[PDB]
């Protein structure tokens, strides 16, 4: 497909609550690209401590939405939408690098990743690209992962 | 004064985690209007019971949104922005009409409320409105919440 | 009655949101009798609101909601939790609720839903919230049943 | 002799999830106090006590006796007093006899009966029942210490 | 029957899920006999927003809950060994709790040891009695008879 | 000092649960290292979905446990155990570069964490190391970190 929901998020994805950080997909050209995103709501239980009075997503949790799109793309691409074959895999994340924080996000804003595959040879898969909010880049990062069998 | 962010909100309303839904103000008009919005994520707890494996933001949690704010509009056309005033109320939902769910409101979606004030009086203020996703009406409310010094 | 395990059994709702506890009284089509306990201990308290622990409201509601729930689930396929597994709940309308006592911890909230009228998977049901004996909220609702 | 949630938040120092006492019920000075707590399925404990089988911790009954029976020692010699509550701290030292006859689950009112076995200076000694609609659901006795917080 | 059990062994012998699974790990074990295992305090616990503000320590009842669950494990284990299939139609429950006996408070950064011995067992009645140890420190002492029920 | 517990850790550094990564520390040598430590337990909340039955602590919350020892470091490297002025900042991420995630973390795991100064002016710190789990290096990282008036 192009345009994947929550539901299907959950069928091919084995994170959940409270680390499941992608709500939506919006675009998904297979072997090359994936627009996704997570909507930053107060209601959210890590704002409780990240930070009192001051609520700012954790930049590590960016890095973490970036690499579980980057997961889902390299899945798809692989064997499409498959939630029989999905219970089967699992995405390593061996590395991360280049990551550079911009701008804060916070309560009210709509995280936007934007990764594009940089390289893919075997069973490892290089990722990389930016997550932003209304346009501006809010981060960056490149991150490098596994497949195998769960 | 026309714009306010989690930081302001958190200032003004009594409400806190996991109760405070309301996230951003983008416009006010003291004792008229006010159109705010709350994201909607997977990653909140009231999903894993509403319900497991089909997430579904809670009808009455829309109506809360909605009566929260009608409570921000309510604080500041009263004091203005006063964080030491509203420090020490609270509010209280009076009544509840005319309510309506037309969209159910899921994750990745951006909860949009809009109240307009159809009477106040004091403490008293009358709010009625709707909630919209992506230009859309999801649902419509009628309300009336009390605000009051914590005793 | 029927404990929290046979709600469980026809409620699709779970944890934060399943909100009856016990259902005391069950007639098909015309009344059902519940209750649901409010204890300090609900993560709702540290919300609503912080030194001053308010059963929410529009909690009440839920809990009205979800009583006229089962009551549904049960009027129209009995008790069977195998057609249960199937459906969810969506709420349709809301009407004519007030307020009139606050519900805190401690307090022994009971629903008393009757039917107004319902067709196929739509039901209409009004009633009061009660605490020790007294009303302290009033609502009517009606609500979906549907194949999730 | 009837405190509720707001009286008991202004003296004992638990907060949530770990705040065992809805509501005081009966209160002697040096004797008795009859308190409880709603159990609801609404609880965070739930998740995993047990999956499927709701059943409120039989450590965590005891714990809500404990809670009673240090609001009774603390204010038997203090009385309602939050200034000084927040200079002393009532921890307990042990437990014993503790039996569990009948399980607790969401939709009872769990009523906690301790009385004052014996007390000397800042050690008291409490006992007694957890009971659920008029039936003995455990029983325990503990011997707290109240200090300087 | 194994000495060294990790989360994932202990998952399927016990039904206990979050937030009342108190064992991480256990170290040794010896049929009918003893069990040493022990559960990691880290201040990221729920249980720590209340108990205490501005002061992190950890339940005596859940160090006794620990003990018990310890004590469980090496009950059903000793007379079915590892067996999950079983595990998940038994349970153990609480009968009693005696002599215990808190010594010192528990904190984030400690590592909770059980120290459980089988003072008599008969059929699917247990009692064990033992300590809870940080850093060589007896913190806390604790005996109790369990019940080996079924499920339903 | 050179040791600090629980109590210590809250009054300098802004994080609090669920974001609070760092329970001990065991070592602090001003303006160049730090060794402190996290326990892993399956009680925690961000194992119910990290992953259902197969418990992994999230490798992307073992940076984070780093940047808050080196941001431990970094204030009382400037101001020593200051309280007063500790809770008139906060810190923001900056950058993070070759983290390597060599060995899986799970409940039962001492989460150890090894960090020396490599740059820092100012309130930009540079720290890099290692996070180990009995002495076996489970993962590598560098990360610049900013300490910010709270405003
Ligand atoms: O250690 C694991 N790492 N990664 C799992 C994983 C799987 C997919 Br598919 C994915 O897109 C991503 Br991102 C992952 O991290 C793992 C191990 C067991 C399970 Cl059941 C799930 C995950
Ligand atoms: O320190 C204990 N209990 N409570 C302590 C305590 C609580 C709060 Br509240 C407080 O502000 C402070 Br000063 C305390 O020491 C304790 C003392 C002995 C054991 Cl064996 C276990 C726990
Ligand atoms: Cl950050
Ligand atoms: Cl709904
Ligand atoms: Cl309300
Ligand atoms: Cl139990
Ligand atoms: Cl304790
Ligand atoms: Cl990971």
């Amino acid at each position: 497909q192009s345009q994947f929901f929550i539901e299907h998020i959950l069928q091919i994805l084995p994170h959940r609550y409270p680390m499941l950080l992608v709500d939506r997909i919006t675009e998904l050209q297979a072997n090359q690209k994936i627009v996704a995103y997570k909507n930053i709501t107060f209601n959210e239980d890590v704002f409780n401590g990240h930070f009192p009075n001051k609520p700012i997503f954790p930049g590590v949790l960016i890095v973490e939405g970036m690499a579980q799109s980057g997961g889902f793309l390299a899945f798809t691409s692989l064997w499409g939408f498959d939630p029989e074959i999905a219970k089967t895999k699992i995405v390593y994340f061996m590395t991360i690098d280049k990551v550079k924080f911009r701008i804060p996000v916070t309560p009210g804003d709509r995280l936007e990743y934007h990764l594009e595959v940089l390289k893919h040879k075997g069973m490892i898969w290089q990722v990389g690209g930016t997550a932003q909010v209304d346009g501006k880049v809010v981060a960056e990062a490149e991150l490098k992962a596994m497949i195998a069998e769960r």
